[PDB]
């Protein structure tokens, strides 16, 4: 069947924003998973789960009688997919099960695993979903194994359909670096917003960049990879040497055997996959990555072992018996026991990326420190395998159950408690009326509010207004948020709070964040004036202010808006069109096609474009909330054509005078173009839609400045 | 962008199940069209309508200075898609304003007939579709020029994003057959449930097949098209010169003037494309099908001149100054008007499928008792028109406005009306509880209730229990209902309902589509029942009994299910695999997936396939309405298998013993296969699943039992 993506490969794909519907989900539109969550006996699942580890299934037997080093692989990897840069993949949304990473090469074999886990996931049903659950047995695989976790929270709901991400654009899986789709260019430059080194791997090649093995060079492979899923030095280290203190590498035999990942497996093979012709396909005979390494002595207890073995010896480059390079202890004896047979021995082995740890100077210092100081290292991997775990879970308040650590994290992007009673509808009329009383105008109030709250990204849930980070390095900074203007109404702001606070008694206050979203709701009140409409903005008080110590700077940068079509921002030329940039942010903020299309039509004339420019700003009414923009752009009278100086600039002009009417970008003239946009536009730009328009666009403003109170909804 | 259709281009897709969501809608979660429409002032929309079919924009100026002809070509091509096999295409979702159909070759300026509607859209709003608009742009059209209509009807609801159709294999627009993706094979046998030569085509090709200039093979691909879209010899005949009474083509010259289709052009072009090159690129230069033909003496208005000319003389091969086959009239007069130059006058023209109609010796029949009756002519033309821009509107009660037709035709499927009152809660209870007391069984009850309501199709909105067609020809005889199983059921029912309605007073009385529907209920309450569940399932009395005399036969030919999932029935060997026909009919009766998911587990432990199999019975209590379907799909401890007779049919035995356990089908075997499938099977399948699994399935139930209840809404 010939489909649209066929005829018209490069359009826009709207279905994007419409995923994750009512339809798709076979939960009722009431069900609350944080509720079901707060109910599960976890100490019960928690039970259940020590007693699978050793219960040997037939079907995949475990090595060394213990799944431990198979579910700590798992949860590794149902974390490991995360990138900074847009905040997709991770844990968070159990879309391990899911394709395409359920077939990725680099997930093979945790269909296993996965299947293992069904009896549990069958008997708790709904109250564990599980995107928890590969967390959760992660962590009892450590613990089974001797290993203290630093904490664990529930909460992830699970999702019921693929997630669309962009994993890269090989058409190869596996592909080494410069073909027709490299997403490597330069001096190894990876393309943003990737994590991976290759299509279908988590982070690293393990035989070493493009297969080369060199422990120095794939040492900075691990760096960049780890640094785009918001690893550091320490933590990196702590986390590879932490994890293959466990289990084992499986290749015992050519890869020529293994037959079609679970998405293109038979019907028969119920959902499993990589079935392997190679003796008895399983256990002692298991085929997965084609390496074939155990770390340690003791592949199923904690120890310190790895760090022993990785500067007790010299290592010489050999092949396992897929072929895949791997490296052998020189002179070593046979120490590390066999996962089946307990008549044989084998030498210490090691992974050209376990190597890096040791050849890379500057993880060689803290390979060092941590193989003189084992508590040091066994602290850091807790610490590192709980961020690994819940990096893109979003604020504290998401974190469910009686695990989560006590501890505040700076990587939390922690928001304070708020200890003293909070501003009630009179006080906020009061400020309001303060705010428009200011001179502050509308578009400078409606433009201010964007900047805080559209931050958010449904993604990692960081980011949005609560924090007030906006006054604070680096946002304060960023061009899209205008600085110097930014700094005037931030000044004028508060000013207002500190007179509203020094008023007060008992402890009543306002915080910045607060007012913020307060003073964006007047400057839309403000427009609705402004247009003879009466209308009440919703808000809802009780965001806190952050300190800059408790903003890292470094990762806030993932954050910043480098395109926003909202405000018809471009920071530079960028290989993607604008309109397709457009429908990512509208995606990362959680919006509808409708919701992206009355949002953008109005925050137009409401003057929120960077810069003031013009483009889009189809109204002779600026600063009044109308449907201007659609009934504008819609106008037949009038004919676009791209600018001599700019293609992505267009000029409309009168089609019988040849006058300049207005100009619009790529973005603006989208809904004109894309026949779906073009279908909502229309509904905006009706004669009888001015009312719905503004209901509409207040409910998603409102929206966008609630989408970080997770303190509430 | 790699995306999981490029890596695994065979695997199920059911994002077609989850299209039409809440979430791409512009209109309140509350918006009733029918409510906005019958506030539209629908004369004043037709005043407007009548202003502008002379009224000429500069952009797009009106041959003959009337926009007439334009108008009926586009409302024909909206209605023109429609398939008979299926029920998909036709004018009742306003699907030429989106893709495919926006940038079809045959809807070549049809972007400007709609674009020339916008302005009258625009001040109508959501009182008006465009669905209904373009259609009644036609009628007015015909009215203005005067052609006296048969009715009208209002009442299709606008949708917001395109259909999922197959149109065809061809991967290039307009192939001519007998490609790589030919969708002819044998003795020109087009493929089910294609309905047109080639892709892109609305039905043949005007030059003659494969541009072969030959009339009376031409008719042969005219007959069988519109055969396949529910017109015979004599709507055809009167359809096509109808139509090719009014207005001309468009070849002023080459078609390589003429630029990208509206999905591929620049987005400056604002939704418009094929912009011309040649002259000035419109009016007397236009460029459309690349055709030069007018085909009467007076263009604007209603005569009977197509058949004086088709005729009254003699024809000769010609071309078109772009190079396209056409007809023109041997020794003939300049009688035909310029569409622009008043001095200029043209000889008579024909298309190859013009000559059709008096060259297929049953075509010319028909057509001389046109021209020589050219009232039967104008009244043929009249009903087929209205059939045409009305065959997938559905039921009558859907029809809305005050120029809906009174007279009752054949081709709606009529459902007489009720006259009498109907049962109540209490006679609704009493007749469940003598359904279950005549000793029908659950499965029987179940069945039954299922092959009534199982014939819906939200396509063109055909079938459904209402009219109890289940028990006349063809229906009775089908043989996924089971006729002599059918039959008995039949009669017993039909004994409860006389001793019913003979015993009541004042007129009260219950239909047989009614009790087969409530016999169905008590059934599966009576599964509750079994499982050890009371549970009331909903039932909604209305329903009316048609005649032998109000079900034309050959037209419910396409509703028989040939595929039926849902009873493990497929009546022959298909190209495409049972999973895939069983997401096209879930897609047709307007079911998710968990709604199809729901269905499937618990019709199969209902007793509901055809013939007794046993495939996909997962249980050991048939006919208690119990998840075990999903619980022993999902059990590890089977292994699955082709067998040797049946690559389609596969063994469960238990993976320890070998025993064997159950048996399935593809159909059965997808839920445990395919990962999102598998995913909802988990939800039903677990542990505390067994409330929902019920409430879910009544619920399903229901709402199949009420697909065609247009006289609820
Ligand atoms: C540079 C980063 C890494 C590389 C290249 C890498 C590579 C691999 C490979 C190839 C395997 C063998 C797959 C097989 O054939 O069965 C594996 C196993 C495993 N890795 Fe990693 N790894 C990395 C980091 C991690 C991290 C961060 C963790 C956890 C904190 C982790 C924990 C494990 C464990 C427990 C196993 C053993 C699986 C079993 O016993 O079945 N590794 N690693
Ligand atoms: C065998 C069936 C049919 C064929 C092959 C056919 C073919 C065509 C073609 C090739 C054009 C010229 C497009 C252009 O160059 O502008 C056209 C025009 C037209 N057709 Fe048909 N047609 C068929 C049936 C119908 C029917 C069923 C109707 C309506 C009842 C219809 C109404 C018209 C009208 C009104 C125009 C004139 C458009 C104008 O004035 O711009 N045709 N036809
Ligand atoms: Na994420
Ligand atoms: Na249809």
């Amino acid at each position: 069947g010939t489909s649209n993506r066929d005829w018209w490969p490069n359009q826009l794909d709207l279905s994007i924003l419409h995923r994750h519907s009512s339809l798709s989900d076979p939960m009722g539109k009431d069900f609350n998973y944080a509720q079901a969550f707060e109910k599960l006996d976890l100490a019960a699942v928690k039970r259940d789960l020590h007693a699978l580890m050793t219960t040997s299934q037939d079907w995949w037997p475990a090595d060394f009688g213990h799944y431990g080093g198979l579910f700590i692989r798992m949860a590794w990897h149902s974390a490991g997919t995360y990138r900074t840069a847009d905040g997709r993949g991770g844990a968070g949304e159990g879309q391990q099960r899911f394709a395409p990473l359920n077939s990725w090469p680099d997930n093979d074999n945790l269909d296993k695993a996965r299947r293992l886990l069904w009896p549990i996931k069958q008997k708790y049903g709904r109250a564990i979903s599980w995107a928890d659950l590969l967390i959760l047995t992660g962590n009892v695989a450590l613990e089974s194994m001797g290993f203290k976790t630093f904490g664990f929270a529930g909460g992830r709901a699970d999702t019921w359909e693929p997630e669309d991400v962009y994993w890269g654009s090989e058409k190869i899986w596996l592909e080494l670096s410069g073909g027709p789709n490299s997403r490597y260019s330069g001096d190894r430059q990876l393309e943003n917003p990737l994590a991976a080194v290759q299509m279908g791997l988590i982070y690293v090649n393990p035989e070493g960049p493009d297969g080369n093995p060199d422990p120095v060079a794939a040492a900075r492979d691990i760096r960049d990879t780890f640094a785009r899923m918001a690893m550091n030095d320490e933590e990196t280290v702590a986390l590879i040497a932490g994890g293959h203190t466990f289990g084992k590498t499986h290749g015992a035999g050519p890869a020529s055997n293994v037959g079609a990942e679970p998405e293109a497996a038979g019907i028969e093979a119920q959902g499993l996959g990589w079935k392997s012709a190679y003796r008895t396909g399983k256990g002692a005979d298991a085929i997965t990555s084609g390496l074939e390494v155990t770390w340690t002595t003791t592949p199923t207890q904690w120890s310190h072992n790895f760090f022993e073995n990785l500067f007790g010896y010299e290592w010489e480059l050999t092949k396992s018996p897929a072929g895949a390079h791997q490296w052998v202890a020189k002179g070593a004896d046979a120490v590390i026991p066999d996962a089946f047979d307990p008549s044989k021995k084998h030498r210490p082995t090691m992974l050209t990326t376990d190597l890096s740890l040791r050849f890379d100077p500057a993880y060689e210092k803290i390979s060092r420190r941590f193989h003189e100081n084992p508590e040091q290292f066994a602290d850091a991997f807790a610490r590192a395998w709980f961020k690994l775990t819940h990096r893109d879970m979003g604020p504290r308040a998401r974190y469910l159950g009686p695990e989560v650590p006590a501890e505040v994290l700076l990587w939390q992007d922690p928001i304070p408690a708020v200890d003293h009673p909070l501003i009630d509808a009179a006080d906020a009329a009061e400020l309001k009326a303060k705010v428009l009383a200011s001179g502050l105008t509308v578009s400078q109030l409606v433009s201010t509010a964007w900047a805080a709250a559209s931050t958010f990204r449904g993604s990692d849930k960081r980011g949005g207004a609560n924090g007030a980070r906006i006054r604070l390095a680096p946002q304060k900074d960023w061009e899209a948020n205008q600085p110097e203007q930014l700094a005037a109404v931030l000044e004028t702001l508060e000013a207002i709070r500190t007179a509203f606070n020094g008023a007060q008694r008992g402890g009543k206050q306002v915080s910045l964040a607060d007012l913020i979203v307060l003073a964006g709701c007047a400057g839309v009140e403000q427009a609705a004036k402004n247009a003879g409409h009466a209308v009440t903005v919703p808000f809802a008080p009780g965001r806190a202010d952050a300190s800059q110590e408790q903003t890292d700077v470094e990762s806030m940068a993932v954050l910043e808006p480098v395109a926003d079509g909202f405000r018809n921002y471009l920071k530079g030329k960028y290989r993607v069109p604008a309109e397709v940039l457009l429908v990512d942010k509208a995606q990362l903020l959680t919006l509808s096609a409708p919701e992206m299309t009355v949002l953008l039509g109005g925050l137009r004339v409401l003057g929120a474009n960077v810069g003031q420019s013009r483009h889009g700003v189809f109204t002779a009414r600026e600063q009044a909330l109308t449907n201007d923009f659609f009934v504008n752009l819609l106008d037949m009278g009038t004919e676009w054509k791209p600018t001599a100086a700019d293609a992505d600039v267009f000029e409309g002009r009168d089609r019988a005078t040849g006058e300049l009417k207005w100009t619009g970008t790529r973005v603006d003239l989208v809904f004109g173009s894309h026949s779906q946009l073009r279908a909502l536009a229309e509904v905006y730009g009706s004669a009888d839609a001015q009312e719905k328009f503004v209901r509409d666009f207040v409910a998603v403003w409102n929206k966008v400045m609630n989408l970080d109170r997770f303190d509430l909804a």
